[PDB]
């Protein structure tokens, strides 16, 4: 992470901390839910602090803390990288991926592919049928 994002994380972490003793417990996580307008109960809150509690003592540090940003900021980006990939097959920008338009992102990508081989694909990533692929059709192989 940036110094900045670290920084941006401490004072996150700073509003949860309330006695400042470096780690957040469950308690104190009620505080907070309460003071957002929620209201959970006990057995919710161990289950979120479980969650972020890496080594399991109970409570959440800062380094937990900012394990559990970095993770949440990298799934954000890994959608984000697929959803511009997809974006960037989608050469015409119609929403659905053809036959002609991966034969030619994949020379762009180094890989020089036989239109059989590209329908091959076009075929094993079409689950609906319309010999193109959308999306969440997209979404499916990059995941698998
Ligand atoms: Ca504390
Ligand atoms: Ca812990
Ligand atoms: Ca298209
Ligand atoms: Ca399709």
């Amino acid at each position: 992470l940036t110094e900045e994002q670290v920084t941006e994380f401490k004072e996150a972490f700073s509003l949860f901390d309330k006695d400042g003793d470096g780690c957040i417990t469950t308690r104190e996580l009620g505080t907070v839910m309460r003071s957002l307008g929620q209201n959970p109960t006990e057995a919710e809150l161990r289950d979120m602090m479980s969650e972020i509690d890496r080594d399991g003592n109970g409570t959440v540090d800062f380094p937990e803390f900012l394990g559990m940003m970095a993770r949440k900021m990298k799934d954000t980006d890994n959608e984000e990288e697929i959803r511009e990939a997809f974006r960037v097959f989608d050469k015409d920008g119609n929403g659905f991926v053809s036959a002609a338009e991966l034969r030619h992102v994949m020379t762009r990508l180094g890989e020089k592919l036989s239109d059989e081989e590209v329908d091959e694909m076009i075929r094993a990533a079409d689950t609906d049928g319309d010999g193109q692929v959308n999306y969440e059709e997209f979404v499916r192989v990059l995941v698998s």
